[PDB]
């Protein structure tokens, strides 16, 4: 369904955001 | 409601994205 | 419509995330 598909994409963005924040932490050391 | 909950999560991701972009600016100085 | 507006905002966040990941790659060189 449409709503479920939307929720999945929001969740995927949440994962990428958490990955980036880890990366930013790693660059700063 | 479902739509409202979705909108709140999108907004939360928008905030994290803006925070990261500020962080990226700060790392570059 | 509401769903379409939501989808557009999710897509906009996806673009910003891809931009940030490119930026992170560029900072690391
Ligand atoms: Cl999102």
């Amino acid at each position: 369904g449409e709503i479920a598909a939307i929720k999945q994409e929001i969740a995927a963005n949440k994962k990428e955001i958490a990955a980036i924040k880890w990366e930013i932490a790693a660059i700063k050391q």
